[PDB]
């Protein structure tokens, strides 16, 4: 049994990378450790796809021992897996086009030194046992947390060090691209958002850089996987009699007579190729219809033509607010955008942990039945609020703030944040100023890049980079982003966050509006 | 975005119907409100059924939000899964014959008046939203509770004017036709129970008569569902084949000796359709052979013939009664009647939340294997022993009962209402009086209608009314019902009510005499 | 309604067999009843078995009542699913070779005498209700616990007399032979050991004649099962052309080579008949491969060939140990014995319930994916412990122990038993002396056996008998067994043990030389 370290440092503290004797089973397997936080990291990728698949079966597993800290007890919580996405969301999009192949990455926690946070410890691990696994990766990823103090932007900041910081952000990007960002600010400017993750993904390519000499020295051979063939030929010949018909029909306005033009097509198309050859699994055939049909759409939207429901690049659905809905509710507020609305609710009683955020989703939203995602969604939403909450002596009174995502086809988070924002003020809450929340999209083809504002839950494809922000008048409380493409720079984020800017002040107009 | 409001007075309380400001994805979607408590209630209704099916996926969720009531926690809940019950049995009927298409209704309170319960204004939502959702629902309905506070009817009493109130009941029917009935009573008789269902019945029309003209304003267009044909060609030659040779095959007492004759039919029948046509799916076959089989014992039952065991519609199956059944009890016993039995106990330590029912329903009961329904059955049974328990301060005990539901062909739950009365007494509880409990059926066609007693559980399906009484020598404890046809008249309850009571009162007979 | 009881004394204590008065309808069930404490056992039995199946449905539910203690609590617990499995183990061997119809068997005790443990009483039970029910079921069974007082055995100590105990085990058997064995010793040798096995199963042979005149009393019919035939003729020529070419690619040792020779064999035989007859589902005949190659295994064993991976009898894989792998926990070690391995810890903070012990499986753990066993593991590592631990004034402070399962392939528990030992000492906890867990293995036909030490994964199917022993260089802590074949003498478990000892001894020389 022979295990391989690799140690380097990462700017004030000690990384070590240990790995090969440990779980030899799993099909790469790390022990991170930075500054006596350890995270036990492994992954396993099965050798074969299920027949066909059509979904790649990606799961990450965050969890916590409290013997890492040196105590008895006495899931998963929800932490854990908020953590478990922010893993998920950065590799996610790094496994090639067409693996189908099921993925499980494990990361638990065996040490914590209070001032090191685990988190990006397990990324760290994520990213290193997923290159070393040599299952089709292109990574690997680093992962950085940014603070700001005395105007000055932090590595890695020691958890009492975040006391004095106005900024908790985390980048998560390859050695060309920043893939993931989630933070949570005291209203800072755009541009100093800008500046946290630029620099945080800067700052963490000393850890790609070791990574990758580790896989040098200990890697596994690359699988020899090989995408599975794409019938170009079957969708050559739909695309042949629907494309064009297709990029007629999504000129007509009538948003009900459009579907009609198109279903039309869809049926004509279908029934035709039954005609020609058969036993062509219809289903594959709409399968492939839906795609020359969301990409008429990629090539109207990059054209500079009018969205799905008519709207340009920069407008917002309209908005729609209510205050004290509700009757023995401490505050209540009815915050609607267009298709999506949240019913949002404040109670008061004898800062979080002061400050409670619980967010619903029920399947009616969507006009679904089901079970009665709420997860990741408050959380953000929460950050979005804290900013503007008083500081606790100001209003010394636990607040608790409660979101029914009453209509989703937008941004149901983004929303909630405003209508927290709202109910607060109807709840008597002392907030320092109202907040609201925008889920924007950037959709890009070579250099024609295009913005989007409000995206819609059917644009969700244009989303070559979503990303949501959330702030007052006076700063940024709250940003998320997700990046699948390349290309897309800093100069190019600085466009976007701008024009994000513009939506939220359009909203904050409208709700100060609302309450007088 | 415009809402659509109906106000209109119920009786001390003035109730508002709110609809097409929120969730407008969701099939239909209603605010009720009433005196400041308000319940939110969504439906949904998948607008094609699964192939074939075979099965009315209808699934009603009760949640009820703490901050509702201006507090901050600190599921379901088994209550807001009886509320749910409360909400689906009347409903559940209503939908026509043949409808499999899946349909979910969430109800979840957003305000509330501690006043005013929110059960009957949730059950107000349900019958408003399915009425203009459109979906194929032969409704509405109203709900009402009743009370009774000197000698006299009370419609919806507050929470503390039940304090002084000698019943709780729930009613819930169309315009012509009660539905369901769910109520506690401190021993009043059966004519007194009626009175306040017919009495809430009549009541509870002003609820559906805003319900209709809201309907008129702001209804959807009723879906163009239509049935779905039913083979009445096949079943048509099965019966010809069939129906005679069963209805004698159903004179034969013998009970092993009938199951065969009928299985031979079922085969011989079977075998001769495969090979005039082939290819029938025999399951379907033997479904249909199952169907002409209940019409022939239905049709037996109507005309005065004998229950498929042997008893007359006023029999009760053979008891047998036990005490002091295990030897480390505080209280036991073992009441079996016919097929179905319940061991039940009872300990003490240090009137309810003083008062504990739980109730256990294994898989071994029906002689099947699964998880080790119990919910619903359980309260019902507490609710049937709650009038005789003792004034708290004449017993400082909190005191809880256990049943394990040990067999089942009948009524578990009154068979467990029995068992209870006994075991408090073998613990030496200072009950007012010994209680017991009877499940009862009454089959209906035009005019001739029977009542039947101790329904076994493969009597089901005579029961186009199927109730459950309890109570002591004095008066009625508990009292349920379930009408699933119309006509069946307070005189033609009144005649059934008093059937029961004799059951009842045959079972206290044999009770007393056990506990000498 | 009348009950068949049948009372015998067994040894200080007076057990009595109730049944055929309640639950008539599961398939038979028995009220057990030791001195007060009664444990009501039922059984279900399908009729018929799914289509082919493949795989024995047997699931045993134990259940324990708060008010048989004459308590108000104010699931399963793990002790119920503990002692689940001390009935499964018995039983489950017992069940004909071929029998897949669903099995459940329900034991839930209904009154506690807080000196009489109510699991033998259970396992009784269960034994009753399996012979009277008439299923395939080649018992009876015994159950018997043995303690160690005054050097002397002991049957069935009650609960305070174990005080005075140095042992706690429980023997179940048939009438010729013992089945399963699972206990918690303070120090003592194989030879105290193998006594306490053969007392119990002597002194319980009372119990199995009992059970057995009650089943000339009140049995019911055995079923008419049979077997359900076997293609002894595609698994006749199956062998033709696989069996000899087997036996010989399993002389080569290169590993890797070994699966070649051996997937060509596997891929020539099937392809081959494929072209005879065709439509054979290679499933199955993939399925009849891989049994002439375990047996092809099985003769080598026997024959004293090497294993599998070219170990001899009595060799243990290659050991691996390491202390205060971890920076802040406590106490922690990593123990790796060839292909199994256990990361573990020790947390120490303000004997048992002052002892805790936590056991993890990941998925990894076998190059696997899954949800993130580790019950039954749990309990039989702490056994493997307690004996050594300090006498709690020797050490105040509550020890908390956890163990995590990186790798498997032979027995995660006794590797998590060697762990525990160390890292307790790496924490400072001043246990007894250091102690280390074996799993082992037996094969035999007829007369000729052989005992394996440190099992792989893929021997299991080699242990007619497997069992652990666990304990110091003075005496054994902790013996588990489980037999499913007959014959196997108090001789030949003389001998297994002995062998065991080595193995232990060894694995001890190793550690004690680690920890300096």
């Amino acid at each position: 049994l022979n295990p391989i370290v690799r140690k380097f440092q990462y700017g004030q503290h000690t990384v070590t990378l240990e790995t090969g004797m440990m779980a030899r089973q799993a099909t790469a397997a790390v022990m991170v450790s930075m500054d006596d936080t350890a995270v036990f990291v492994t992954v396993v990728g099965q050798k074969k796809a299920k027949p066909g698949q059509d979904f790649f079966p990606l799961t990450v597993n965050y969890q916590e021992r409290t013997y890492a800290a040196g105590r008895i007890p006495g899931r998963p919580s929800e932490g854990e897996t908020l953590i478990a996405r922010l893993i998920d969301r950065p590799i996610r999009p790094l496994f090639p086009e067409g693996f189908v192949n099921e993925v499980q990455v494990i990361a638990t926690v065996v040490s914590v030194n209070p001032q090191v946070n685990p988190d990006i410890v397990a990324m760290i691990g994520a990213s290193a046992a997923l290159s070393l696994s040599g299952i089709p990766f292109n990574g690997p990823i680093g992962a950085a947390r940014v603070g700001y103090i005395n105007d000055q932007y932090v590595l890695n900041p020691t958890q009492d060090e975040l006391k004095e910081s106005k900024l908790d952000l985390v980048v998560a990007g390859t050695e060309a691209a920043v893939l993931m960002v989630e933070s949570e600010a005291q209203l800072l400017s755009e541009d100093q958002m800008l500046g946290a993750v630029v620099f945080g993904h800067e700052q963490q390519q000393v850890v790609i850089q070791n990574i990758n000499e580790l896989v040098k020295e200990a890697g596994k051979p690359r699988w020899d996987w090989q995408p599975e063939p794409v019938n170009e030929a079957l969708n050559a010949r739909v695309a042949a009699l629907a494309e064009a018909r297709l990029s007629d029909a999504y000129r007509i306005t009538d948003k009900q007579e459009r579907y009609a033009q198109v279903d039309v097509i869809k049926s004509e198309t279908i029934a035709t190729l039954l005609a020609e050859d058969e036993t062509l699994d219809e289903n594959e055939l709409g399968e492939i219809l839906h795609a020359i049909e969301k990409n008429v759409v990629r090539s109207r939207v990059l054209a500079g033509e009018p969205r799905i429901d008519g709207r340009e690049k920069d407008m917002i659905r309209g908005l729609d607010v209510r205050t004290g809905v509700l009757p023995r509710t401490h505050g209540s507020a009815l915050f609607t955008r267009g298709e999506t609305q949240a019913l949002v609710t404040a109670t008061l009683g004898t800062r979080t942990d002061t400050f409670l955020f619980h967010y619903n989703f029920p399947p009616y939203s969507v006009g679904e039945t089901g079970m009665v995602r709420e997860i990741g969604h408050g959380r953000l939403a929460k950050r979005g609020v804290l900013a503007v909450m008083p500081d606790m002596d100001k209003f010394p009174y636990t607040v608790r703030v409660v979101s029914e995502i009453t209509e989703s086809n937008g941004s149901s988070s983004m929303a909630s944040v405003c209508g927290a924002s709202l109910a607060l003020m109807d709840a008597g809450v002392p907030i320092k100023a109202a907040v609201a929340g925008i889920a924007m999209g950037l959709v890009k083809e070579g250099d024609n890049y295009v913005v989007l504002s409000d995206i819609l839950g059917d644009e969700d494809h244009l989303g070559d980079m979503d990303f949501k922000v959330a702030g007052s008048r006076d700063g940024i409380s709250a940003l998320q982003m997700d990046i699948k493409i390349e290309g897309i720079t800093k100069e190019i984020m600085q466009v976007a966050l701008n024009q994000a800017k513009g939506a939220r002040l359009h909203i904050l107009g409208v709700m100060e509006q609302a309450i007088n």
